[PDB]
């Protein structure tokens, strides 16, 4: 009930806040009562609570001045509690902000403070920043001293004086600039994990104490540079009330030996004093590198003293340490031993949506053109790091400046304000920056011609189960992961595998049989294990085994020198496929020219259960193949694909592709000679003609003989007879 | 699994890594039954072709 | 040097032969060299461009 959402004010001044009447009844708050408001970064403010009929129950109406006071924005969560025993002020000291009084030479008291506090009984607190209208410009003040402290009421007899050194602008700017974890984007999973590891132990030490578990001593964050590790740490610290203390590694090593020890000891003592506290050590590898890889005892004693203090954490004062490193391995393992920096967090490259959020947050201060879109920039920037994205934005801004150099006068000492405000960064600047800045198979099924039965078999086998996992769970049958293709060479078996992998949008790894053989004792099986492990890492993936007949043979039928090595390779393949049986996502496809010598254990169900025969394409498939081949070729309409297909009934698809490439090349040569002849006669050929087609046809030859087809059909018939059973019918 | 790969009848060929395949079998023989106290270690082998396995293993 | 640069603004800092003063800390064999490199990094970070000082290193 105390927690309330920050909402815009209607008529609220810097000294009043508004709550709904039912919430007042729930919180037992009376109108005119003074309350204590708590915000982010241990910011406190006091105001008078008033009733508004249009205020939401879960929201509190709050103006910009108090929002700056509590370092919270619209939509944030703040806590409101009664503030009793607030006495009348005796003497209050307020000092102006430098940028608010530049050129203001009048009496600050009479002009601003006296009308503001006149008969209003405004509650104030030390450190409060309040803006008062008056004179020729509004002026902000900071409450630096109060009596009593920190809460007092500005009474008619309260002494208000503003003499003294004005508060520096830079000190005030630093607090205002820093905000919560809304700065970071795309790491809300990592942000939630860091919240769970950090803020919960800090807020509730007793929760860990009762069970008997010890809260984490340290947290370590690693990742590529520019991932906002220090940014995310400071941001997650800002949301929580826990104090954030920052330690800089170059600062520590810049100090002389021993003095840095005192500095870090004092840092830890101050953190223990300001419980709850968060210790962040930026660039931990800098202060404490690997102990063995050192040329000096100074860094060694740094690491040793750091270990002593890490063991010296109270864990009843509810303070923990975090650090960010570019390379975790550079950190000495002693710092990473159990009980010190035990919980280990990885920060990767931000995602596309996270990168879009990073662009939007970066460009919020930017004046941005309407035409430019950040979404397409995020899509193009697939791997750029958030720091690289900021550099991209800066480069685009400088490109906009370069575009606007002509309109402005660089020689002039003062630039025109009209051109400056009319300046905006367009899509062209972003494109120029993208050009300057630096950080699945391609075969689609339309490429393949025919094999529609093999098509539907491939979709049902591979594409279908991922589409409906619930249906498979209902049926309870795991999907098969093995397909074997056997047929004459050049029939698109590799094309079919690429097509299925492209359709399912998964990684594709293709390995050749003889590529893995090697000549050493254990190397072949090591290569097989390596490719299977690579398929594991790239899961989901499709593994294609070309020329499976070479890598897999009948184990019994080999009495040569290499028979033992071949048998060992087959056994390794069998064991690796048994291992693959665990992983559903990994798919294995095998292609062989001749399947007669394939080991029967390979053909066992569970490894390569699905056997699909790829025959020589028929007439319609051949027409489709020719059309796909000339999809990229401007072929004349006089050329008829129907006759070119029907003539070569026995030619394979590879021959068709070679013929099409040859015809395209001959069209190229005809265009070349026509253009050269035109140039010569000065001092054509839009499409390929039929003549080049027929004079290219004669060089082509039948790739596959009839005997290979006879053998393949005999093997298929042997499998057809194996199926048998006719139509199986249960009794009755 | 596939015990036939590492266990063979010995003296199969001279090109098996310069006798390394024969030498691995001899090391397996001592580990399974040698001059050491037998702990509670149970060895299970799943072979597909058992006739090629070394008779000393069986 | 950095104090004089920030005191009089705008100011320009040129570091000739930067590789001499600030090589890779792993390459360095001396504590003083590491301290100099760390001090240079600290003075890079401490500048906040309010005085708009620019440093070139050749
Ligand atoms: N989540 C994020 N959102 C927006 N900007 C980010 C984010 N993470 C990093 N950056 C950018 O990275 C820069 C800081 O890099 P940082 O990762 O904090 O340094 P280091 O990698 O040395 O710890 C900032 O200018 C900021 O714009
Ligand atoms: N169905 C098809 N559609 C289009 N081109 C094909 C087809 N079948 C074979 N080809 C052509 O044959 C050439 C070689 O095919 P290849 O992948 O070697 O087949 P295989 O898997 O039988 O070895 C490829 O360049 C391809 O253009």
């Amino acid at each position: 009930p105390n927690r309330l959402i920050v909402d815009e004010a209607i008529n609220e001044d810097n000294s009043v806040v508004s709550l709904s009447q039912p919430k007042m009844d729930e919180l037992q708050l009376f109108r005119g009562d003074t309350v204590l408001l708590k915000g982010k970064k241990r910011r406190e403010a006091v105001c008078i609570v008033l009733s508004d009929d249009t205020c939401s129950d879960e929201k509190i109406r709050m103006n910009r001045v108090v929002r700056n006071n509590l370092r919270v924005r619209l939509g944030d969560v703040i806590s409101i509690q009664p503030c009793p025993d607030v006495k009348y002020g005796k003497r209050i000291h307020v000092l102006p902000i430098d940028d608010t009084v530049e050129g203001i030479t009048g009496n600050l008291f009479e002009v601003y403070l006296k009308p503001y506090f006149l008969e209003a009984y405004r509650p104030i607190r030390k450190g409060d920043i309040f803006l008062v209208r008056g004179g020729m410009r509004a002026v902000e003040f900071k409450v630096v001293e109060t009596d009593p402290s920190p809460y007092c009421i500005v009474a008619p007899d309260t002494v208000i004086h503003c003499e003294g050194e004005p508060i520096k602008r830079e000190d005030e700017e630093e607090s205002l600039n820093e905000v919560g974890y809304d700065d970071i984007g795309g790491c809300r999973k990592q942000l939630a994990q860091i919240k769970e590891m950090v803020e919960l132990p800090l807020r509730h030490p007793a929760l860990f104490k009762e069970i008997g578990v010890k809260p984490p001593r340290g947290i370590l964050l690693y990742g590529p540079p520019g991932t906002g590790k220090t940014l995310i740490a400071r941001a997650v610290a800002n949301e929580t009330g826990a104090f954030f203390f920052l330690i800089n590694g170059p600062e520590i090593m810049s100090k002389l030996a021993g003095e840095s020890e005192s500095n870090l000891r004092k840092a830890f003592e101050e953190a223990e004093k300001n419980a709850p506290a968060i210790i962040f050590i930026d660039e931990l590898d800098a202060i404490a590198p690997k102990r063995e890889k050192t040329h000096g005892e100074v860094e060694r004693r740094i690491v040793s003293q750091l270990l002593t203090l890490m063991d010296g954490l109270k864990q009843r004062a509810h303070v923990i340490v975090m650090a960010a490193t570019n390379r975790p391995n550079s950190i000495d393992p002693a710092l990473r031993r159990f009980g010190r920096f035990d919980r280990e967090v990885d920060i990767g490259i931000p995602d596309a949506t996270g990168r879009l959020e990073i662009l939007q947050i970066h460009t919020k201060n930017m004046k941005l053109a309407d035409d430019v879109d950040l979404e397409q920039v995020a899509n193009e920037t697939h791997g750029h790091v958030g720091a690289d994205l900021a550099a991209l934005c800066s480069e685009a801004a400088l490109q906009a400046i370069r575009k606007k150099m002509d309109l402005i006068d660089l020689e002039d000492e003062t630039i025109d304000a009209e051109v400056m405000n009319s300046l905006a960064v367009t899509m062209d600047d972003f494109r120029w920056a993208l050009s300057q800045s630096n950080p699945v198979p391609q075969v689609t099924w339309e490429d393949i011609g025919g094999l529609e039965d093999v098509k539907r078999e491939l979709q049902e086998l591979v594409q279908y189960p991922v589409e409906h996992p619930d249906k498979f769970l209902k049926f309870g049958m795991t999907p098969s992961k093995g397909v074997l293709f056997y047929g004459p060479p050049g029939c698109g078996k590799t094309l079919l595998a690429k097509a299925i992998a492209n359709e399912c949008q998964a990684n594709f790894i293709s390995i050749k049989g003889p590529e893995l053989l090697t000549m050493w004792f254990g190397e072949s099986e090591a290569n097989v294990r390596e490719i299977f492990d690579k398929a594991r890492q790239a899961a989901p993936c499709v593994l294609f085994f070309d020329q499976l007949d070479s890598i897999a043979k009948a184990r019994g039928g080999n009495i040569g020198d290499g028979g033992g090595a071949a048998d060992r390779v087959i056994n390794q393949i069998l064991t690796e496929m048994d291992g693959m049986s665990t992983k559903k996502n990994v798919f294995i496809i095998g292609a062989t020219n001749r399947p007669d010598i394939i080991d029967p254990a390979i053909l066992r169900p569970g490894r390569l259960d699905q056997l699909i025969y790829i025959p020589l394409p028929d007439e319609k498939s051949r027409v489709a193949i020719l059309k796909a081949n000339l999809r990229k070729s401007p072929v004349a309409k006089d050329v008829d694909l129907e006759f070119l297909a029907k003539m070569t009934n026995g030619f394979s698809g590879a021959d068709l592709t070679e013929i099409c490439q040859r015809a395209c090349k001959l069209a190229i040569r005809e265009s070349i000679e026509s253009e050269i002849r035109r140039e010569r006669e000065r001092q054509p050929v839009p499409e390929i003609r039929r003549d080049h087609f027929e004079e290219a046809m004669r060089f082509a030859r039948r790739s596959v003989s009839d005997n290979d087809i006879r053998k393949y059909e005999m093997f298929a018939q042997t499998l057809q007879q194996s199926r048998g059973f006719g139509s199986f019918r249960f009794p009755s």
